[PDB]
């Protein structure tokens, strides 16, 4: 199914700054962000399974993303390689994703 509410609260309930989990929330993110090229940008700490940007009103938007890693020890990569990044003319905010 393309579109689910699992993938829904894969961004919904979440915030930045958690304990250390395979989980990466990601903010600051530039508004032509797609889940295509999400995955691209991932893809070079090691491997995404699971990644999603947050919607506003439907289908728009947010400047927010989360993305699933293999494993816990490339999200500590991630947050030294994206978490500091110009991606769209953005320095890029990135951490444990916290979802409550």
């Amino acid at each position: 199914g393309s579109v689910n509410e699992e993938a829904r609260k894969f961004t919904e309930n979440v915030v930045g700054g958690g304990e250390r989990n395979r989980l990466i929330y990601c903010s600051n993110l530039p508004f032509s962000t797609a889940k295509s090229d999400l995955y691209d940008l991932f893809e070079t700490i090691g491997k995404v399974n699971n990644a999603e940007l947050r919607y506003d009103s439907k289908g728009a938007p947010t400047g927010i993303a989360v993305v699933e890693y293999d494993n816990v020890d490339d999200a500590d990569v991630c947050i030294e390689r994206l978490n500091n990044y110009n991606y769209g003319g953005c320095d890029l905010d990135i951490s444990y994703a916290k979802r409550l």
